[PDB]
Protein backbone atom coordinates (compact mmCIF):
# COMPACT_ATOMS: atom_id res chain seq x y z
CA UNK A 1 0.00 0.00 0.00
CA UNK A 2 2.63 2.35 0.52
CA UNK A 3 4.48 1.84 -2.34
CA UNK A 4 1.01 2.08 -4.52
CA UNK A 5 0.65 5.15 -2.39
CA UNK A 6 4.42 6.37 -3.49
CA UNK A 7 3.58 5.99 -7.13
CA UNK A 8 0.10 6.91 -6.83
CA UNK A 9 1.44 10.56 -5.29
CA UNK A 10 4.18 10.53 -7.74
CA UNK A 11 1.57 11.70 -9.96
CA UNK A 12 2.54 14.94 -9.04
CA UNK A 13 6.13 16.43 -8.18
CA UNK A 14 6.09 17.71 -5.10
CA UNK A 15 3.37 20.82 -5.67
CA UNK A 16 -0.20 18.75 -5.69
CA UNK A 17 -2.43 16.25 -6.34
CA UNK A 18 -5.89 14.94 -6.56
CA UNK A 19 -6.66 12.07 -4.22
CA UNK A 20 -9.40 11.61 -6.54
CA UNK A 21 -7.52 10.60 -9.13
CA UNK A 22 -4.90 9.08 -7.35
CA UNK A 23 -7.50 6.66 -5.87
CA UNK A 24 -9.36 7.08 -9.16
CA UNK A 25 -7.11 5.13 -10.66
CA UNK A 26 -5.52 3.27 -7.58
CA UNK A 27 -8.99 1.25 -8.02
CA UNK A 28 -9.50 1.58 -11.97
CA UNK A 29 -6.16 -0.43 -11.56
CA UNK A 30 -5.98 -2.84 -8.63
CA UNK A 31 -8.62 -4.97 -9.17
CA UNK A 32 -8.36 -6.92 -5.81
CA UNK A 33 -8.67 -3.12 -4.59
CA UNK A 34 -12.14 -3.03 -6.08
CA UNK A 35 -13.27 -6.51 -5.20
CA UNK A 36 -12.08 -6.24 -1.34
CA UNK A 37 -13.32 -3.57 0.80
CA UNK A 38 -13.72 -0.02 -0.72
CA UNK A 39 -13.12 1.85 2.73
CA UNK A 40 -9.29 1.77 2.83
CA UNK A 41 -9.69 5.27 1.75
CA UNK A 42 -9.49 6.69 5.47
CA UNK A 43 -6.01 4.04 6.15
CA UNK A 44 -5.05 4.87 3.15
CA UNK A 45 -5.76 8.82 2.91
CA UNK A 46 -4.08 8.76 6.40
CA UNK A 47 -1.24 6.98 5.70
CA UNK A 48 -1.05 9.17 2.95
CA UNK A 49 -0.28 12.40 4.91
CA UNK A 50 1.51 10.42 7.08
CA UNK A 51 4.05 8.91 4.64
CA UNK A 52 4.42 12.11 2.78
CA UNK A 53 3.76 14.41 5.20
CA UNK A 54 1.87 17.11 2.99
CA UNK A 55 -0.58 19.24 2.97
CA UNK A 56 -3.99 18.49 1.95
CA UNK A 57 -7.30 21.05 1.32
CA UNK A 58 -10.67 20.44 2.28
CA UNK A 59 -12.24 20.18 -0.17
CA UNK A 60 -11.97 23.27 -2.29
CA UNK A 61 -13.91 24.98 -4.53
CA UNK A 62 -12.81 23.03 -7.60
CA UNK A 63 -14.60 19.47 -7.70
CA UNK A 64 -15.86 18.28 -11.12
CA UNK A 65 -18.88 16.29 -10.74
CA UNK A 66 -18.69 16.73 -6.53
CA UNK A 67 -16.39 14.03 -5.48
CA UNK A 68 -12.90 15.09 -5.71
CA UNK A 69 -10.04 16.51 -3.61
CA UNK A 70 -6.66 18.80 -4.46
CA UNK A 71 -3.77 17.97 -2.01
CA UNK A 72 -0.72 20.46 -1.72
CA UNK A 73 2.53 18.50 -1.37
CA UNK A 74 6.32 19.76 -1.77
CA UNK A 75 9.43 19.08 -0.65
Amino acid sequence: YIALITMAIRDSAGGRLTLAEINEYLMGKFPFFRGSYTGWRNSVRHNLSLNDCFVKVLRDPSRPWGKDNYWMLNP
